[PDB]
């Protein structure tokens, strides 16, 4: 038989819509009083049980990133919270599911950010697939330690606290066959310095594309496509879009977004079932 | 023979401060309903007379800008309308010097967009500077009536209505003498597709770099630097921005900013007296 895709509710984030899609809210002079909105937006991962692997994409915030000894910084716990609940962590979602970090054969970060690498110290043999240039800049803010970005320097800390099995994407290499019809896509800079995208071909369905960040929601796939704020790199971010909408149309693959409230409600959590 | 410098005072735009300096304002749990706020910025053009050329760097908005038949559509002038007085305005600002279009030999445009190039239509003789990337995305908004960015299809119109002495700048040139003490420098993809700056050396004391919209104010500029909202090209931005500094810096000149209300209020205007 074939693939399985489990969906992992890794609980929410609160933050403002403008950093999500860009100047969907700014003031005028002839409506001057107006404010942007908080919005809550999901935050998962994605468990494939391959043929001879299983694999998965991202691994959510770390489960103690909130609070006065969390590993968030202060102003980022009051700027964007998480807010999920006590189930809602990788570690949780794997042990609900009969597994140990240990019996995941790869691990593919679409880049590593707070709310995406934030599991990745529980991870002592998996192979860990990040881009080169990710990795060089998390390193960086750790090595610096800059606070100032969704680069979470305590979580590198834990991450470099350990020899782990790095395996890290060439910035020139385009994809990589993980298994059978589980492909590796090497969006390369946009969101951030290294995006990776995962494409998974199903058995009842064509299957899916899992982007991450390097498209939050539908409304800034579009078309018309409309940015979302705090991009690294707006080109490679636009250039990747596009990459997207062809790569996954000419396969009939569902795109499935990095922070789409909607799409994420509609799936079929891990708790309750898979996709097959 | 020395060069002479002279301050276009061409009016202001009112618009929301998150444009300006990205995420100057964004709502948080703590504080959910925080409107942004409106700040007025200057805008200007710069003439310098050398011996054997008279070269302006910009040109403003159309004077006919605003208005139930005005160049800009409705949308910019509901959002971020043009407030400057009637005077504010280039060929008042030429004729104040006793010049005409036609004495200019050379206009340089930073870039196309809307407050930058709005007069180019009034120049039928002079050689019109502009990045070669610059002018074939304006082209392309004219071409497909797009009205959705900060180049105006109704300008466009105009200037291309009559045959102009274009000049455009290859992609690959890095720098060109328009004359001893002035030259122009290709910035390049950052802010818009292709950004031209202005070096310009005076006698009694080092003189100015002219940057435009490669740096919209000394916030922007810091150290440490800040990101506009919408830029085109962020990677190109920052690299610019990093360029300007050592570039000037080297030098000793001082940069003169995009809309930078502070330093532009500083500036001896050309209605009082210019640099040498
Ligand atoms: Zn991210
Ligand atoms: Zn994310
Ligand atoms: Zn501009
Ligand atoms: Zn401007």
């Amino acid at each position: 038989m074939g693939n399985k895709l489990f969906v992992l509710d890794l609980g929410e984030i609160r933050v403002d819509e403008n950093f999500i899609i860009a100047n969907s809210t700014f003031v005028t002079p002839q409506k001057p009083t107006v404010s942007s909105r908080l919005i809550d937006i999901p935050v998962s991962a994605y468990l494939i049980q391959c043929t001879d692997a299983t694999v998965l994409y991202d691994t959510g915030c770390h489960p103690e990133c909130m609070g006065t000894n969390g590993r968030w910084p202060a102003q980022s716990q009051l700027n964007a919270p998480y807010i999920g609940a006590s189930e809602c962590n990788l570690p949780e979602r794997l042990r609900q599911l009969g597994l140990s970090p240990d019996d995941i054969s790869t691990v593919v970060l679409s880049h590593l950010h707070n709310d995406h690498a934030g599991c990745v110290e529980y991870f002592g043999k998996s192979r860990l697939i990040a881009h080169e240039d990710e990795f060089a800049t998390a390193v960086r803010y750790f090595a610096t330690g800059d606070h100032s970005s969704p680069y979470i320097v305590k979580d590198i800390e834990a991450w470099l606290a350990t020899p782990r099995n790095w395996d890290l994407v060439g910035r020139d290499e385009r994809e990589r066959e993980l298994a059978p019809g589980v492909n590796l896509l090497n969006f390369g800079t946009g969101h951030a310095s290294g995006m990776l995208g995962l494409a998974v071909r199903l058995e009842k369905q064509p299957g899916f594309l899992l982007v991450s960040d390097a498209c939050y929601t539908a409304t800034n796939y579009g078309p018309p496509a409309r940015r979302a704020g705090v991009l690294h790199d707006t080109i490679g971010y636009d250039r990747t879009v596009s990459h997207i909408r062809q790569y996954a149309e000419s396969r009939s693959l569902t795109v499935l977004f990095g922070h789409d409230r909607e799409q994420f409600a509609s799936l079929i959590k891990s708790t309750d079932g898979f996709y097959e």
